[PDB]
């Protein structure tokens, strides 16, 4: 299945997920709603929620509570973006100025706490202690990972950073609809694998398909492959740039190093094998359009 | 009841609290690890987690999960403090304060859910959301001399009182106390939380004879500064109006203090706090007379004494 067939299949729900989000920017404190609208109305992508809504429909759910969990997951994602931009001192989040550049760090961090606690209130309103423990652990696991990276297998770094919230989204959505243990492990895995592939792609896309990863010598897979399989000269450069935590102005020779050792595609067929495990793990679920839709997002990812 | 006796009466539960704290802040990250020892070593009063354990025993709690509520309440306080350290382009550190604060907050939420009580999750969620809302309201009030005392009161209740209220109430909910008792604990937290912040705001201008002038220098309008402004002479009301708008007016502490003493702003605030404290003690009268209720009362007295 492809994009528009999914944008239309899931059109009604996602519209509700969208109203559910904006509905909670309720504060009497205007700065909260301002900064909120500013960041959630910048395009986004809505995959995590789309995965949430799909996971539910795929297991027979016919209610509208999956619309609320998908919405709170987006708020969570939103909150980590707000804090990440303050931490990474970013002034650009594709297109416009980050919330911090436009509102200030304080507001950005404080509004993200509002948004995160509100999502938490939304979960408690769902009354499932299991969804609460799964979700609270994933977010904490993310938070801890970010602290580690701050004071310093890179598949461990992205699992925590990205894959884990995907895992939670699909799984918790399943628990909420009242899925089966086999359907829960299935959905949970789809999320973990699609999340890993989502991130791998992302890192490979930072190298102009921006440029931030190298600028600060991030140990991404694309960069790590080039190092090992390139010339000792290209290899030395990449290595010191990482030890230096700075690869500014080293983009061209770096590319040449990749476009020669096939590091940029050795990374795509790494996310391609993760996207696979994802579609496989969905064997369990009942053959519904909702599933072939999930199967869709998997292929589209890479 | 004296502070010395309050500390001994709760020494055991506070050891339970510290244990809970170290178990949770235990991590290989090293930065989170250091934070554990620093908290359980603090020479501070640590009144918030203390109100949580006291609350539970006051209503007959015989288990020991009240110690976890005490621990998560201090994590919440600690987390809000870290985030309050974030500096704008008015430029530990931003990265550290934000990320460590995030680890702490998220861990408290984990601890909340471990208690297995949706009702407790209902009350804490709101509180942290309200604390967060109140923090942003305070951000907006910086350099604004025209906030009503309603706004200001909503601020102290929001950023301080609400946690005290939640601590007290959740311990009672956990102890399965009765509605009347819960509402009494609940109110006691609110009022004491309020008194606690009013004493704090006025002390920011005097006492001990960090340091006075901070709130003034930050252009942060607190009850006493606002009161002097609305009750002082026009010249004084203009200087205080300018000090809030411009900031960096720590050098105006003396003149401001004179404006305050002139209309009784400081005493007027202490008065209002002592009044909030009595109201907190009134709420507790609906609880069985016990040594723990005596301790809760002592804390209300100590919070406003001079
Ligand atoms: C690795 C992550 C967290 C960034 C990409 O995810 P998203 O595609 O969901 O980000 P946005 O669309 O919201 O900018
Ligand atoms: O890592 P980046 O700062 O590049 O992006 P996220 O952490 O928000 O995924």
């Amino acid at each position: 299945m492809n994009l528009e067939k999914i944008n239309e299949l899931t059109a009604q729900d996602m519209a509700g997920v969208n109203a559910a989000i904006l509905e909670q920017l309720n504060s009497d404190v205007q700065l909260i709603n301002q900064l909120g609208y500013y960041i959630v109305s910048g395009g986004g992508k809505r995959i995590r929620p789309m995965i949430a809504v799909l996971a539910a429909r795929a297991v027979g759910y016919e209610g509208n509570a999956h619309v609320t969990i998908a919405a709170l997951i987006e708020f969570i994602h939103t909150a980590t973006l707000l804090h990440d931009d303050v931490v990474d001192e970013s002034d650009m989040r594709r297109g416009k100025a980050t919330a911090n550049a436009a509102f200030g760090n304080a507001a950005s961090v404080l509004v993200g706490d509002f948004i995160y606690t509100r999502a938490f209130q939304m979960m408690t309103s769902l009354g499932s202690l299991k969804v609460l423990e799964v979700m609270s652990e994933a977010v904490n696991v993310i938070a801890e990972g970010e602290v580690l990276q701050l004071m310093n297998n890179y598949m461990r770094v992205i699992y925590s950073k990205t894959a884990r919230l995907f895992e939670a989204a699909a799984q918790c959505s399943g628990i909420l609809a009242g899925c089966t243990p086999e359907e829960e492990k299935g959905l949970q895995d789809y999320g973990r694998y699609l999340g890993t592939a989502f991130q791998l792609i992302d890192d490979l896309l930072d190298y102009n398909a921006v440029g931030d990863d190298l600028n600060e010598g991030k140990p991404t897979l694309p960069l790590l492959h080039a190092m090992h399989h390139g010339t000792p000269e290209q290899a030395q450069m990449i290595r010191t740039a990482i030890e230096q935590g700075n690869g500014r102005h080293l983009l061209e020779p770096v590319l040449e190093a990749m476009n020669a050792c096939g590091s940029l595609e050795w990374t795509r067929q790494r996310a391609e094998e993760e996207a696979d495990k994802a579609i496989a793990a969905l064997q369990v679920l009942p053959d519904t359009p909702w599933r072939e839709a999930l199967i869709g997002l998997a292929h589209i990812a890479v």
